[PDB]
Formats: C-alpha cells, sequence, structure tokens
C-alpha cells in the first residue's frame, strides 16, 4: 500500500495513476429518509421532485484533471490528435475508523483498530446511476488535497407536489453483498471499456463551402432565374461566385440559441432575464433547461470581441468554491470556435427556405427560420473536452437514441465504470439491562478515513501532418506574476489554495477537410 | 534493526557506519507557499529571490565528521595521501508516529500504530538539488544528539523584485511515487560513486622555482639586456641566480583577493566593510560574492603570524549554534599554507607582464596585475579536506565547466547522491456531517521520530615515502584541561555538550612535486 500519482507515455497508450485521501462522515444518523419539494418555497412547479437519501457514499473521479496534471495535459494536447478510455482499476486501502468523544468543551479522538466499514461496487447497475450528471464531489484536481465522500441520493418517479405513485421504487442497500474493511484489508476492483471511437482532438482548417478547386468551373449548370416572359434562364457557376456551386455536403442541424456578449456590455441589453431566454424542453407536464445544448459555434472569425452564446458553453470554477452568484473573475468560460467549418453559429438564424408556391401572377418567397433539424447529407462535429470537463456519461436504456455523444462532452457508454458505495458500519451503545424489543437508536460517533488510486490506461493517436507552415500550440503566456499576492499560474497562491488560470481544450492542431 | 556507529579498516579501503535519531515536525500546516524577498528590508536588490517551500523534509549527511570520529580521522591522515568514496547505503527504520493533544495547560503526547510517514529517493534528478550549498541541517557529529530534518524549498527564475517568470518551476511532490512507512516497516535505498580521482592527502615539500639542480648551469642562454649602443648581451644563469633559469613550468592563476590578519589587529586597517571590499561577480544584473574562490595561499613560511585572506578560508563553528554573529573565540578557523608550492600568496599580486612596445628613444615599461587568469603551462592544487567540511557537491548541468573541482572542497559529481524526502502523511480531523465541497482544512497534531544508519565504502592509498628524516604528524596537544569547566578536547564539556577544538585538514604526510 504505497504512494503513486504519476503518468508513463508509451507509444500509442498512455498511463495515469494518482492517489489521494478521502473522509467519510456518518450520514443520515444511520437512517433512510425521503426527501421531496413541491416547489413553492423555490423555482416553481418545475421545480420539484420525490426520492430518497442513503446512509452510504461514494466515489467520483470523473473528471479530467483528476488523472492529468496541466503539464501532461499539454504534452497531450499538442502532439495527439485523438484519446479514448481503454481500461481502469481501483484501489482501497489503509483505512482507519475513529471515534469520537466530547467531555465538556474538549474533544478527542481516539482509533479503533476492529471497527469496520463496508464497500461494493454495483456491477449490475441495479442503483439508480447518479454519476455523470457533473455534480461537485469529484477528485480533487491537486493531489495533496482531502475530499470529502459525499451522501448517496437519487430521485425517483414523481406526480404533482413531488409525491410518490406507484411505480416509485425504493431501494434498500443492506440487500447488495459487500465486504467489510478493518485496517489491514483493501479493496480492488478492474475494468475495461467497450470499443468507443476516438474523441476528435484537432481543429479544422477548412469550411465546408471551400471543398472546391476555386480556380475552376462546374460541369454543373444552375438556375438563373426567369426573363420577362417567363422563360428559365441558366449560369454557370465559377472562381466569381463560389457560393452557387451544387455541393455533395450540408452543415449541422441547430435549435436557435440567444446570443449573449461576456467581455463587452455595450452588447448586451439591459436586465436580461436568464432563464426566461434559455431554451427548453418539456417533459410531464413541466419544463427543463435545454443546456448547453447540441454543440454549435459560439463564436466565428470576424465576429466581435467576447461574442458568445446564452448557456451555450461550459463555464467552470478557477478553485473548488460554493458560491452560488460567482463573480465574473472566479470563472473560467470555456469558446468553441473550432468547429466552425461544419458548425454554423448558435444564433446565425440564416437558412432560407421557400414558402409559398409561385404561379405567373404570384412572385416567390422566402424566410428565415430558427428551427432545421436533422437531414440526410448532414455533418457535424462534437462538442471538445476540457482539463476540467467531464470524462464519461452513460446512454440511457431505452429503445432508441440518436448520435448517442452526451452533449457536455465526452464518451457515451453503454456500460460505464460502476459506481463504488461505502459506509461506515453502525456501532451501537450500551443497551438498557432489560430486554426491549424496539431497534436501537444509540451509537458511538465516529468516522472513517483513508487512501484511494486510481490508474487508468488511455489510447492515443499521434499527429502526422505535412503541411509547411507552423501550427498553433498551446503555451503558457503571462507577463509577470506576484509570489506575494499571486504565485504561479496552475499552482499554490498565497493562501495555500490550488487555482487553475484558463480553461484548456484539446483542439490545436489542424487539419483540413 | 539495531545500532551500529562503527568503522572497519580493511587494507586499501574503510567501511564507515553510523546511526543516529532524527525527528520530524509537520511543516507548513501540509501546505505549499510561494515565496519571496524584494531585497529592502534586507541588504537589497543584490538579496532578492522568488520560489516555494514545502510541506516536506530531507536527510543530508554531507559533511565528514557524520562518518568520521576523531580519531578515525586521526588514524586517516597521519598514514594516508589519498581517500575517494566508493558506495553508499542508507536505511531509515523504527518509526514511530505520535498524536499531541492539549487540554488546558497540560500536554499529553500518544503512539498512533496505524498512521504512516512518505519517503523517497529522487533518483532522476528531477528536484532542484539544495545539497551541496553547505547549509545546516546535517546529521551531528556527536551519536548521541537528537537533530531535526529540515523543511524542503527551492530558488526558481525570477525577475525584478523577486517576482516570477515565464518560465519559473511548481513541483509537487506528492506526484512522485513513494513508499508508506508504519511502525515495523524500513526504507533501504543502495547508491555507486562514480569514478573520480583521489583527493591529494600530502603537504608540498618542493617549490615550482626550485626544481632544478642547484650545482649546475644551464645550456640555455638568457637575454641580458643591451649596452649603452644597443648590442643585446647575453647571459647564462647559475647557481648564483636560480630565479632566472627557464623553466617549463607556471605557478597557478590568480584573482586578486585582499589580505586579512585573524590573531594581531595592528595590521589591519580600522573599520574595514567586509562587503565592500570582497570580490564579486555578476549575473542577471545583480552582484554575490565570490567566496572562498579559487584557492590560493592563505599564508606562507616567513609571513606574518596570523596572516590570512579576506573571505578566502573556510571557517567552522566549533559547537552547532545559531548566532548571527559568533565571537572570535567560538569558531575554528582554516589555514592553507601546504600548497604554497604551487599556489601563491592570494594577496602578492606580484606578477609581471611588458605594458609597451620598446624602440630607440623609448624605454621599456612594465607593470603589476591584480588579474592574471589560466594559460597553458600551469599547474595547481585544490582545496583541503576537513573534518567539519563538505564531502561532494554536484556539478551544474551546463555545456562546458573548467576543472569541475568544487571551491569549497571535496570531489565533484555528474549523479551526486539524490536527495531523500520525507514527510508525515496528513490525518483529517472529525468532519461535517452534512456534505462540503471544500478541502479539508483540520488535521490532527501529529510528529515523527526513528532512527536513520549510513555506510560508507571507502577507497584510500597508503604511503610509501622514503625520505630519511621524520615527518609531521597530527598529535593532541593542550597542558591541561579542567573538568569543572571544560572537559576532554574533542569531547563533552560540563554542561553536555560536544566541542569540536580546532580544525583538522588531511594534508600533514609530505612530498616533493
Amino acid at each position: 500500500g504505497d504512494w503513486h500519482c504519476d503518468t508513463k507515455w508509451m507509444g500509442d497508450h498512455v498511463i495515469t495513476k494518482s492517489t489521494r485521501t478521502w473522509v467519510l462522515p456518518t450520514y443520515g444518523n444511520h437512517l433512510y429518509g425521503p426527501i421531496n419539494f413541491d416547489g413553492t418555497t423555490g423555482s416553481g412547479a418545475n421545480a420539484a421532485y420525490a426520492g430518497y437519501k442513503t446512509p452510504w457514499g461514494y466515489f467520483d473521479f470523473n473528471r479530467f484533471h483528476c488523472h492529468f496534471s496541466p503539464r501532461d495535459w499539454q504534452r497531450l494536447i499538442n502532439n495527439h490528435t485523438g484519446i479514448r478510455p481503454k481500461g481502469l482499476k481501483i484501489k482501497v486501502f489503509n483505512v482507519q475508523v475513529k471515534e469520537v468523544t466530547t467531555q465538556d468543551s474538549t474533544k478527542t479522538i481516539a482509533n479503533n483498530l476492529t471497527s469496520t466499514v463496508q464497500i461494493f461496487a454495483d456491477e449490475n447497475y441495479d442503483l439508480p446511476y447518479v454519476l455523470g450528471s457533473a455534480t461537485q464531489g469529484t477528485f480533487p484536481p491537486f493531489p495533496n488535497d482531502v475530499f470529502m465522500l459525499p451522501q448517496y441520493a437519487y430521485c425517483t418517479l414523481q406526480g404533482n407536489s413531488g409525491k410518490f405513485v406507484d411505480r416509485s421504487a425504493f431501494y434498500c442497500l443492506e440487500y447488495f453483498p459487500s465486504q467489510m474493511l478493518r485496517t489491514g484489508n483493501n479493496f480492488e476492483f478492474q475494468f475495461k471499456f467497450e470499443e468507443v471511437p476516438f474523441h476528435s482532438g484537432w481543429a479544422q482548417s477548412q469550411s465546408l463551402d471551400r471543398l472546391m478547386n476555386p480556380l475552376l468551373d462546374q460541369y454543373l449548370i444552375g438556375d438563373y432565374g426567369t426573363d420577362a416572359s417567363g422563360n428559365l434562364i441558366y449560369h454557370r457557376a465559377g472562381p466569381n461566385d463560389l457560393n452557387e456551386f451544387y455541393k455533395n455536403w450540408a452543415p449541422a442541424p441547430y435549435e436557435c440559441i440567444q446570443n449573449i456578449n461576456s467581455s463587452d456590455n455595450t452588447k448586451n441589453a439591459n436586465s436580461i432575464n436568464g432563464s426566461n431566454s434559455t431554451n427548453k424542453w418539456g417533459l410531464q407536464g413541466r419544463q427543463a433547461w435545454d443546456a448547453p445544448g447540441f454543440v454549435q459555434a459560439s463564436t466565428y472569425e470576424g465576429a466581435a470581441a467576447g461574442q458568445s452564446l446564452l448557456n451555450g458553453v461550459l463555464t467552470f470554477d478557477k478553485s473548488s468554491a460554493t458560491t452560488s452568484s460567482p463573480a465574473a473573475t472566479a470563472v473560467n468560460r470555456t469558446i468553441e470556435d473550432e468547429i466552425q467549418g461544419t458548425n454554423n453559429f448558435g444564433n446565425a438564424r440564416n437558412n432560407i427556405v421557400a414558402i409559398n408556391q409561385q404561379t405567373k401572377g404570384t412572385n416567390p418567397t422566402t424566410g428565415s427560420t430558427s428551427q432545421f433539424e436533422t437531414m440526410p447529407g448532414m455533418v457535424w462535429s462534437n462538442r471538445d473536452i476540457y482539463l476540467q470537463g467531464p470524462i464519461w456519461a452513460k446512454i440511457p436504456n431505452t429503445d432508441g437514441h440518436f448520435h448517442p455523444s452526451p452533449r457536455m462532452g465526452g464518451f457515451g457508454l453503454k456500460h460505464p465504470p460502476p459506481m463504488i458505495l461505502i459506509k461506515n458500519t453502525p456501532v451501537p451503545a450500551d443497551p438498557p439491562t432489560t430486554f426491549n424489543p424496539m431497534p436501537q437508536t444509540s451509537f458511538i460517533t465516529e468516522y472513517s478515513t483513508g487512501q484511494v488510486t486510481v490508474e487508468m490506461l488511455w489510447e492515443v493517436q499521434k499527429e502526422s501532418s505535412k503541411r509547411w507552415n507552423p501550427e498553433v500550440q498551446f503555451t503558457s503566456n503571462f507577463g509577470t506574476s506576484d509570489p506575494a499576492v499571486d504565485g504561479i499560474p496552475f499552482g499554490i497562491n498565497n493562501l495555500g489554495t490550488y487555482v487553475e488560470s484558463r480553461p484548456i481544450g484539446t483542439r490545436y492542431i489542424s487539419k483540413h477537410l
């Protein structure tokens, strides 16, 4: 049982290892409970839910900075055009259970060598899978930090006002087999990923309307209009008009999403209510935000500085925080312009279709559309992956799905890495000396802690490009930093806190279409 | 896991062993932090730095009295003309972790058998190497003393006012693999030194201008001058002038260093400002002391008593001390006169060169020089090694270096003994019973302690000299010592403190050139 936290680059694959220290409290006083919300004191009826919270807790490693340091991430993105996960192994070890006693003001903490902790992996996916929702409680990016394991809870099928119905499910986690760990015992688990395509780690150096040889003319003839008598006129497209070429392929579908400018406030309207202006989808008589949505270009070359989309991009914290309304200086806002070749700007809404039927006496009319959905012959790119973003998501179990790439990013999986759940075994306090049939509610106060190591095998694609001129690379560029106030970017500041200075995607090397 | 501390003399090699007891605190509250200094409150802009301090700590055995008792050192220097290191092995064992609780005034200390400590050697030289700077924190010379391990920190590349720049490096030490030690576990490491030349353990019994047979004349003819008409005059050198012999070899190069007299204050000027009078070299727009410098003779035979060089020699404490301005009676000041055969006196500045071009009508002129650097045909000796001095230094990793013998003394190495770093594994206190995403800052107060044994294999050269008369030997000479006040020299005094009475070099046996 030793420490690791290291990376090994072998050819076409790479292995990451990392070790952390976790702490597990007793949750819920060893009790289950039902939880609801009817919505009133909150947002409203769209916010209602019903479910259960459990005494158990769980591990979540599903972000990239869990497995990669910033320098390792740089080594990846400048030299490689693709990555996918292959295998996984987890080890929980060096477990300690501690008892807490409080007399008067003082508080003493003692070690208990015989008390245990329970752990199991859910290999058959029997529990509601709450990973892949991008919530808090993941391993910290900086290896020296100690973190709490979050409490496990789930939502089930609801009726009106967040009430249970006939199909609502209650799960007992003690009904699973688990193994019991003392000091000296360890838990191990291995997993193999299913086959998935490489994530595309390059930026597009062509656009989908320019794929032609610009010097030539087509052998296809286009319809230029009618003359004053109504005879059809023909025209051949060529170098003076490249936009009129007949083409084999069309760009990505869209639902129109509203623009927003993050840098410059003169471009925005005053007092926008974000919730009223976001895209939404309905289900069971209520509405939910559609965000980030299916990825669109958030900006393009020639657009104004700071151009973005309203709830169309991902935004991260610079450091772990609880704030409900963080300041603009505290966040990293992503920008996806690398897809601008196949993916239109999200607020453009500039596709045109014919809205009537023309005859002599009635002129043809057209209109722009806010909705243009999938048609045969369209191509598109997925959203990028980030050092701060999620790795995988579980594909819902359903009869049908279209292009099951998760919208926030990463790898869609039929069988994701299973949840690993853990809790302290309850230790009763002193019973009465007369028999009582009731369940015993008095327990010894305790918590546990240990180490966990995660090892991942990744497969990568090296970059072969034959362009003559140099390419854009990710580099560290800042003028100067004050060690008194600030410290080194991607480092520890003056207060001992780890700071992630800016967001980092994977798309730097370029390819033609 | 047993005690050793002993020496074994085998022929042409010798093995030293020693065992000590160490104590390791928690440093920095388990935090990294950036450190700078802009210079103002201190010396000034020449004093600025930028860097990081870490929660870790490390072992430093790099002084000779770590491995040799004074009697063993005597046995070495009277009988041997050379020594070099061969091999090394280190063992850390009998580790105890202790928890500290404070209630009201009293303080209780308890043992924790399951808590660990982390240790690794840096074999690939990935960390900044801070050994070889002759700082405090080495193993104590007397085997019964208990010592703290120092906190690890480093300097990185700086700009103005001690600010970080783009190439400044932050290192995470948890990113290294390390092994975790409980009570009952031990750490072992072995190392082999690269081939180096023997240190020269003899004093010179000849001088470089006297190498001739004094009875004879040369067959080479010298130029004695011109006559009144300007005709060249010739002269043959012989026993009446030995200084005028044509010679094959020249003495050592020098940068002139100022003299100082340590014994007699009538020789010194009043109110010398040492910092203004020392030799300095510039780098990156600031200046640093050049000390001790390239070794010169600090005194020679016939010079006044107490003659020395200003920051030209090494000076040690008699006992371990924190004093910033120690008294003259508290120090051991070294004297290097054993090199006076090949190495000129440091303040002499008596070499002479021609400063003009002579013709009829203009007389030849010469001048003395303060700077005379390396020329083909020069020979020199290195600085001596001392029982109190450093053993090795790391040669900087650079394209070029000239005669890479470290200036303070010892053995220059491309691959020195690697740093061994250690820290207490953080143990969190009781968490709250509601999940919080923040890192946990509350820890159990603890420290660790153990034993460490170091074993070194040395290679030595025995002395063959055929001179008829006896030689100078190092001996113990003092009239009497008061056991009430003082005790035995190189022993424990009345207060229980170990005292090193005088400095001891290696050069006693003599050889001709």
